[PDB]
């Protein structure tokens, strides 16, 4: 049981990088989809009120497919980011697989 | 052999871990750079329309130095952001080498 | 000492893992965030040319509460985005840690 505690530092030390890694790429992107979402917000309000621009429609579902490409509007009120969560039970299935492996020992 | 089957199914914990961050970080930016891009193309279509706005140029080349710090535009055409894929041989060079590891065992 | 050279190894590989996954996560934001950021820089520039809009103003502090929702700009020149550098130090820590595991062996 000595060489398996050995064995859950080097394993421990990893999954807390792991961890780490998730949460500062998490907030890095949560930050970008705040300035994404504003943005599309201002965006939309300048296609309400520009008078040379309101001619110019929005894309309909045909939109979906100028991606693998187109004069209409790409962004819409559909165009906003989701707030992005990631997976986090890390420290959740980590013990339970560690406390299976103990229950035989 | 059973106490490097334990070493394993750490390893093999982590590894997916690892897996499976990369595969929602990369959907949360593909994500992020698909607004991103269509943003830029409406932006792009009200650059080439409103009549106030028509006088500014783009930044020619002296862009990629007004980042160190500017009244002309920064996103152009090739403002465009590219599909972003991670590395994901990570199920390949492991099961590499750990087959090297037990043609020893 | 020759079961922990293959605890190593597993380590090594996942702890390489997880340093090119933060490499390319961190290239692929600090590219979105140019783009979000010259984004912005024009659409400030437009706002501050285009005679139908400059009537609208900027949303003030009241905006960091429109987020849980605004006829008002959001984006404004607080709204860049600080350069994203994860932590790095992963090859230092993970040295010192198994130095702690030799000097006892």
């Amino acid at each position: 049981d000595e060489e398996f505690s050995d064995m859950l530092r080097l394993f421990d030390f990893n999954k807390q990088a792991i961890q780490r890694l998730k949460a500062e790429a998490q907030m890095s992107i949560q930050l970008i989809n705040k300035a994404v979402n504003a943005l599309i917000n201002d965006q939309l309000i300048m296609k309400n009120h520009l008078r040379d621009i309101m001619g110019i429609p929005y894309c309909n579902y045909s939109k979906y497919w100028y991606l693998n490409h187109p004069k209409c509007w790409l962004v819409s009120n559909g165009s906003y980011l989701n707030e992005t969560h990631f997976s986090d039970d890390i420290e959740q299935q980590a013990d339970n697989m560690i406390t299976e492996m103990l229950q035989k020992e």
